[PDB]
């Protein structure tokens, strides 16, 4: 069909863990759009009601809500993974509670739990793990000589996370970074040690910008934070986020799709890094999209991201799916906040 030589047959069922999440909902949307059936998990059926409603109207009988309230529980995926040909693990831990052992352990645990379920389920042929650019690094404004490729690991986050004082403005970020880094490493180690019968790929998005399908419960996401600024809310938590790379929610969905069905994509770490930005380029875009609206004035210069990412597999995927190149930051932000029109 739309995708020639897709490793997963048309109409195949794909299990998407944590389908009510912001990023996950776009992965789900792209899969459904491409004719694949999806069974999305959430800690409760109610957390997926609004999205279920949306998908029932748009893709009649293609999406199914599945409940998994304890992603760490042994055998938690025994029933939901049944009949799945593909798996996109996007479910995340439940906290910003600093204790390294309390944040990192569950992260690794949830990842391996889903990986073992897939290894035990013969129907599963492809597995895509939603990681993050923090598994490679924490952004470093104005620093030259940074090039991230598939062999780049945020090794410094491990120590930084367990040594930095709680007074450090970024300790919370470092703990999160360590959790993502350790989890992805554990995922690749499991592939290397158990040699399961499925292909693994990982998508590493940076700052995802796009339409918030369900604002009711998705306002804490990256786009949720951006929408907050659009509404005039300025907070230290926001300014604490440095200049880095954005990526369209649409492209992130496409990248996951590619990792799930493209034959030429195997054992890759796919960077979701379209271009750089800072809060001032974001405000500039807001002003252009809504010329009559009042917005906060520019933030003090926060520097710029001078790093570069090896997006080879990413671009390969986008081209193969017929959506070459990254969607621009202006169109991405327009997806999120719309524009002054009538």
């Amino acid at each position: 069909a739309k995708i020639d030589n897709a490793v997963l047959p048309e109409g195949s069922l794909v299990l998407v863990t944590g389908a009510n999440g912001f990023v996950a909902s776009h992965v789900v949307e792209q899969l459904l759009e491409h004719g694949y059936k999806v069974r999305g998990t959430a800690r409760s059926a109610s957390k997926l009601a609004n999205l279920q409603k949306r998908w029932d109207a748009k893709y009649p009988g293609r999406f199914e809500t599945a409940v998994v309230e304890d992603m760490l529980k042994q055998g938690a995926y025994d029933e939901v993974i049944k009949g799945a040909a593909g798996v996109a693990h996007i479910a995340s831990v439940v906290s910003f509670s600093n204790k390294y052992d309390e944040v990192v352990t569950p992260a690794i645990g949830g990842t391996l739990n889903a990986l073992r379920a897939a290894a035990a389920t013969p129907s599963v042929k492809r597995f895509v793990l939603t990681s993050s650019t923090v598994s490679a690094l924490i952004p470093k404004p104005n620093v030259e000589g940074i090039y991230l490729d598939e062999k780049s690991w945020n090794l410094e986050s491990i120590d930084k996370a367990k040594t930095l004082p709680e007074s450090d403005p970024q300790k919370s970020l470092w703990v999160y970074a360590a959790s993502k880094t350790e989890a992805e490493l554990a995922a690749w180690k499991f592939m290397d040690e158990n040699k399961p019968h499925f292909t693994l790929n990982a998508v590493l998005p940076n700052y995802t910008i796009g339409t918030i399908f369900d604002p009711e419960t998705q306002s804490g996401s990256t786009s949720g934070w951006m929408m907050s600024l659009f509404n005039g809310e300025v907070s230290p938590a926001l300014a604490l986020m440095p200049p880095q790379y954005y990526v369209s929610a649409v492209d992130i969905g496409l990248l996951h799709l590619g990792c799930l069905v493209l034959p030429q994509i195997e054992r890759r770490r796919v960077y979701g890094t379209a271009g750089t930005f800072d809060w001032n380029t974001v405000l500039a875009t807001f002003r252009k999209l809504y010329p009559s609206k009042t917005f906060p004035a520019d933030f003090p210069d926060q520097g710029q991201d001078l790093s570069k990412f090896d997006t080879a597999p990413s671009l390969e995927i986008l081209k193969s799916l017929g959506r070459p190149g990254w969607r621009s930051i202006e169109e991405s932000i327009k997806d999120l906040v719309g524009s002054e029109t009538a």
